[PDB]
RNA sequence: CAAGCUUGAGUCUCGUAGAGGGGGGUAGAAUUCCAGGUGUAGCGGUGAAAUGCGUAGAGAUCUGGAGGAAUACCGGUGGCG
């Protein structure tokens, strides 16, 4: 029902999971997937495979808005950045940009106790 | 006890480095919450789970606002006390 032409790739990777989230250029969300949607919990939500699968779940469900080109934004530590930023490509996107924009207090909230184990 | 001396101890002159102390302002990043827009079924968490949050619209994403605390990089068997 609508033409995009140019998106943004927002792969968020925690520990646990990754969400790629595909948005226009000014912030509305158009689609998105997660490792957990992909029949993946646990040990295997985390990995760096269930990161793909997130990405192309992620690239089939905005078939509708038509994009061509887009902006990779990475978020975070974990598995999935490097391989979800090549399953978007080969997924059949231009890949424009790609950034790192993962939050670094400069000295700020103290964390939380070290884990005994 | 008296009279000295200048090497110990001090005073003055001029400079240099410093997270030394006390009071007053201010900057940017981040977490949390609040109010919105896009959006849809999971999120979060773990060794693995569950309790927990979510179709009353969460998590993800963008805009605006509040507030408190701490000051990335520099940063160093570097420095001051």
């Amino acid at each position: 029902r609508k033409q995009v032409s140019d998106g943004v790739a927002h792969i968020h990777a925690s520990f646990n999971n990754t969400i790629v989230t595909i948005t226009d250029r000014q912030g509305n969300a158009l689609g998105w997937a997660t490792a957990g949607g992909s029949g993946f919990r646990g040990s295997r939500k985390s990995t760096p495979f269930a990161a793909q699968v997130a990405a192309e779940r992620c690239a089939d469900a905005v078939k509708e808005y038509g994009i061509k080109n887009l902006e990779v934004m990475v978020k975070g530590p974990g598995p999935g950045r490097e391989s979800t930023i090549r399953a978007l490509n080969a997924a059949g996107f231009r890949i424009t940009n790609i950034t790192d924009v993962t939050p670094i207090p400069h000295n700020g909230c103290r964390p939380p106790k070290k884990r005994r184990v």
